[PDB]
């Protein structure tokens, strides 16, 4: 299954944020980009990024969600620090989980 | 058929979301995909998610349609929250599954 | 032929839709999209769909044709109702119907 | 040859059309997409299309040329009725079927 | 080497066009697409074309160089009718010629 | 690994550069693209670069870190000097040289 | 070696070019590719392009450096003359070639 997560990994690990504190936002594609992989090293717990290799989670399995709050000191550099963010896989991984 | 069921969600499982209450919407491909996801993720139903892993379902049949309508709570995130809807493959996997 | 049919449905089998009652629509991609899927589940006939699952036709052969029109109900969500739409595999497989 | 000329025509075979009476001419992508498989439905010649299925044409081979104009009713619908187009696969084939 | 010219004729063969007589042009993308293949079937010499299917040179070598003009008759078209151009294939076939 | 290692080099080797120094920047993909070059080559470690024709050290793990700053010539060449960058392999190689 | 370095030379091969004497520079994609292939033409030395052919190197080494300097022609053809450009693969073949 790990082998299979890491192709998951590799083609679709992908999330998007979206700024919180105030629908255009005047960003554009490479500050999207930036801010989602800057709250995927930050926000997104270890569990999701080290499965595939793998292949004590009784408090893993709990401890993703679909979607989460990252607080990613970029002010000054997009102009917002509070994101909102989701990635499909989420749910996705968890059922793998609550199978494996 | 699961084989080919969970190649149909890999390459053309989107679906497509547009706010309902008020034609430009002045919302960027970011936003489009963030509101795609969130309300695939919501509003439509494990069956067609879960469909490729399994290869009751009597009311399963019935249970999804064509376009759908999702009330997803992102006030002051995209500025609507009423969002209709659609995917190719709902009518697709249902003719599937009456097959099947 | 049923299955070199099914490669033209996943490759190039896609439509364009355009809206009738009154040059720039103020449309973006997404919004075009969800029409052309809307208008290819409602307008285009179930033929065009269901021919590379087979691979009665008489009135199949005459029944549909390259251009048609979608009274599409998204009025307040896209702006307009009627829609002429076109796709390039119209006259083919008319063609590939009449030899087959 | 033929089984070469139904790559070609899956690859290669786009055509351009611009307006001609009145340079920007403020259409979108999907415009220009559909104005192109509308001319190309209508002024390319049958053979350029059934060529890859045969593999009389005295006539054909001065039949076709380079540049085409097509006078196809779509105004009201993008704006204008003329429309200059090209394919860089007229000159192409021509000289595939003088040595055909 | 013939096969190796089509690979590049089919992947990398692209020129490049600009207008001359008088830094933004205001053309869309469509316009520089149909300009560019304009001057492909008019400006570029035939060696150009039809080096892939043969594998009187001595001039047929210094014929061609790297960047060309081409007055194009698509005033009230595109707007200019002057345009240098030029394509990545034009100095590198020249060496492989050098070479041939 | 260091096989393994320079097909992430090769595939998803990239990075994201946002000016510090005063969200939309007015830069297009062609500055933006040349500002990520540049910081990759003079912010980034060039062991993270020669890591896949290897395949000492102890100084190396902590010598990187996944955000960087870049104080790059580029005035009045994209407008702005100093600049924020990161990268997606910045974690996964610290966590595979880890293990190595 | 040379094999591999055309096989970059095919993928990778690309250079980034911006104007110096005067932050938007109003330049489109086309012109942009345009100006890029001038200066790659015309200011990248023979031997990069020349060196897959291949499999005197001793000023070689020292002759090209990263970031160059070329002063296109192209006044009143894109609004700039001098342009500052840089290629990926310049470290990287300096460090095959000091290699090779």
């Amino acid at each position: 299954i790990g082998v299979f997560g890491c192709t998951l990994q590799v083609m679709q690990d992908k999330i998007i944020c979206l700024p919180k504190r105030v629908l255009k936002t005047d960003l554009d594609l490479q500050q999207y980009s930036f801010i989602n992989q800057m709250c995927y090293e930050r926000a997104l717990h270890w569990y999701a990024k080290y499965f595939p290799y793998l292949v004590y989670n009784s408090a893993l399995v709990s401890k993703v969600q679909f979607t989460v709050d990252c607080n990613v000191d970029i002010q000054d550099m997009t102009g917002y620090k509070n994101f909102s963010c989701n990635h499909t896989m989420a749910h996705l991984f968890s059922k793998l989980s609550f199978c494996y």
